[PDB]
């Protein structure tokens, strides 16, 4: 049916000797105060909703996505004494509970509820079990205050102790053995003069002992940790969001904290404390190492000795933990996690075996303990705790998690493909194990602002994959996957490289049998919506369908709105001639090409948006609907978890319809059952 009207107010301006037409500038006005925009929004929204309600793929997609949202989650466990402590959510609870059970209880034994914050406006922030596991300290936030109250519970019976610590803020919780706790606090009244104190259990807070302050440095913050064997206090101090810190240490002898001395006295680099064993401490250091390194500090001598036990590599070092007798170092290796193991002195001990390609978050475990744990997630694996045997560097399943699918029924693959200029770009391809040929494919990208698109679990993407579609994600230049050079290679005058990389991804998938010639759909949001708009103008023949969300579509005027002036660092400056010419070559709103058949396009945005003003999407839609670009629908869907499910179902039904995807279930369980029926 014919599109709703998009009246033009003719307007042509001179910019750098060129004429620029902008007939829909009126669509930049706020929908809340401009009748003309409100009327257009109401008409387009109703027009799109009427079309989308007709797509027969929608029902099955909405049902799949709803079923994927809510599931149980386990936190990384902490073993102390006779007990193991871990958070658990059923999938339904506003806050996780803290559970505890005997350390030797079988995996899968229901834990005892130690804290249930849902029965308390009052949130559990942090918790720490004592060294022997008999007491638990926890931090409580009332409302949205930055202040905390630290409270304690006895673990055996789950009953509160009397002790409460007030005026705690921006603090750790660190036990000094079994009956004292280091914490940071401020004066009972401005975040000045934060101080580290020691609380002894069974005494009032007024009996607490001061441990560390910097009385000539009022803006300096201080957090305290204790090595796992209780031998060293380590105080990390910083000021003002630069990722650098000082380090002070104090020897603990017979429960008593010795003099606090400066180990790294100046604010020059990142020094993140890992743990200590004996009189050796390990840190992740940024000193002379943008991608970080591991430094061992030996304090047994009269002067600290620094040894780099794992030097800076080619890969970014994200985090390090110690477990068993080893260091476990989580790196970003070709846009995904590689966890390497080392002896404490740096000797390589190989890579940790992971279930497949994905992202590793934290590690839990202790020196001398044979049970360690690693958090893992990927496109077909919601974040899960794996058991890690630190002596063999092998992961295995820990607690079973009930999901509506089996992660082993899917495969994440990674390829590296040449862009126009020969640059090898990584791409992930994710498919259910019934895929035995070309499939309708959803290709996602962002490509900007140093954003690294490492694997994560998206319920929306999983809906597509578990409906029989292929998913692909390209780690385009402009991102942070290979650091600052990668970012610089896709911004400013080189922004077009991002678009070439993405077009080459699309070509590769077709050429290499992942996707049919007419079965490629593309999606992206914000800077990723610009990506979609730009490649749609340049190669409309490559894509069956496209959905730009909240896209920056007018690249000549992006800095005229709210927040968009901050984006000049990647996009350049429209007031500058040379930067303007670069922008004019790809601004999606200014590059719609009549006479050429465009893909089906579903633009999405809310009717107000502080980050990317909706006017970008509104004017871009008016341009597409006005242009002579063939018969496929060029539509705008104009809008909490409930809203996101509806949007995802609409978008995916649209993309499925235009790529030939018929949503179908499959599982290896059902394949086996089908195979066995024949033998009767």
């Amino acid at each position: 049916p014919p599109y709703p009207a998009s009246p033009q107010v003719p307007l042509v301006e001179d910019h750098f000797g060129e004429k620029v037409s902008d007939p829909w500038r009126w669509l930049e006005a706020d929908v809340r105060t401009d009748a003309k925009v409100a009327a257009w929004v109401q008409a387009q929204s109703a027009y799109t909703a009427a079309y989308l309600k007709q797509l027969p793929e929608r029902a099955a997609l909405e049902k799949r996505m709803k079923a994927l949202i809510d599931y149980e989650r386990f936190g990384l466990p902490q073993r102390r004494g006779a007990s193991v402590f871990y958070s658990w959510n059923s999938g339904l609870m506003n806050q996780s509970q803290l559970l505890v059970r005997p350390a030797d209880a079988p995996v899968g034994t229901k834990g005892r509820v130690l804290l249930d914050p849902n029965t308390w406006a009052t949130a559990l922030d942090a918790w720490a079990a004592s060294d022997d596991g008999r007491l638990l300290a926890y931090s409580v936030q009332d409302g949205g205050s930055d202040w905390r109250t630290v409270k304690f519970v006895g673990v055996a019976d789950g009953k509160p102790l009397a002790d409460e610590l007030k005026w705690v803020k921006f603090s750790g919780l660190a036990w000094l053995g079994n009956d004292a706790l280091l914490y940071s606090r401020f004066a009972e009244p401005l975040n000045y003069n934060q101080t580290v104190w020691l609380h002894r259990l069974g005494t009032p807070q007024s009996a607490d002992q001061p441990v560390f302050a910097t009385p000539e440095l009022p803006k300096r913050g201080h957090g305290a940790s204790v090595s796992s064997d209780g031998r060293w206090v380590v105080i990390t101090s910083s000021e003002g969001t630069d990722p650098v810190n000082t380090v002070h240490v104090a020897r603990v002898t017979n429960g008593k904290i010795g003099p606090v001395t400066a180990l790294i006295p100046d604010l020059k680099a990142q020094w993140d404390f890992v743990d200590g064993v004996g009189d050796q401490l390990w840190f992740v250091s940024g000193d002379g190492a943008p991608l970080k390194k591991i430094v061992r500090v030996d304090l047994s001598g009269s002067t600290p000795r620094f040894d780099t036990v794992v030097p800076e590599s080619k890969d970014n070092l994200e985090s390090v933990g110690i477990a068993g007798n080893r260091l476990f170092a989580s790196y970003i290796h070709d846009a995904k996690s590689q966890v390497l193991a080392f002896d404490l002195d740096g000797k390589p001990a190989g890579a940790v075996s992971l279930p497949g390609i994905g992202s590793a978050s934290g590690l839990s475990g202790r020196p001398g303990d044979r049970h360690a744990y690693l958090s893992f997630s990927s496109f077909t694996q919601p974040a899960t705790v794996l058991a890690l045997d630190p002596a063999t560097a092998k992961t295995t399943p820990w607690e079973p998690v009930h999901l509506t699918f089996d992660p082993a029924d899917f495969r994440v693959e990674q390829v590296f493909y040449p862009s126009k200029d020969g640059t090898k770009v990584p791409m992930f391809i994710v498919r259910r194990k019934d895929a035995k040929g070309p499939l309708p494919t959803l290709l996602y990208g962002y490509g900007g602002f140093n954003v690294a698109l490492t694997p994560w679990f998206s319920a929306g993407f999983m809906t597509w994959i578990d409906s029989g579609g292929a998913f692909a994600l390209a780690n385009l230049r402009g991102g942070g996957e290979y650091g600052d050079a990668w970012h610089d290679a896709g911004r400013r005058d080189k922004k077009q490289n991002v678009f070439d990389d993405f077009i080459a991804a699309g070509e590769w998938l077709i050429a290499n049998g992942v996707t049919p010639r007419h079965g490629l759909a593309i999606e992206g949001g914000s800077n990723g919506g610009l990506l979609i708009g730009a490649v749609t103008n340049q190669r409309p023949d490559l894509f069956a369908a496209a959905s730009p969300a909240v896209g920056v579509m007018d690249m000549l005027r992006f800095d005229q709105f709210t927040a968009g002036r901050y984006w000049v660092d990647d996009y350049g400056y429209p007031e500058k001639e040379a930067d303007w010419r670069v922008l004019r070559r790809y601004s999606p709103y200014h590059n719609v090409r009549s006479g050429v058949d465009y893909p089906a396009i579903l633009v999405t945005t809310a009717d107000t948006d502080d980050r990317v003003v909706p006017g970008h999407s509104f004017k871009y839609t008016a341009a597409l609907q006005t242009a002579a670009i063939g018969p496929k629908p060029h539509l705008i869907r104009i809008e909490p978890i409930d809203k996101q499910i509806e949007e995802t179902a609409d978008v995916q039904a649209f993309l499925a319809h235009f790529t030939g995807l018929t949503p179908r279930p499959w599982s290896s369980v059902d394949k086996l059952a089908a195979a066995l029926e024949h033998h009767h």
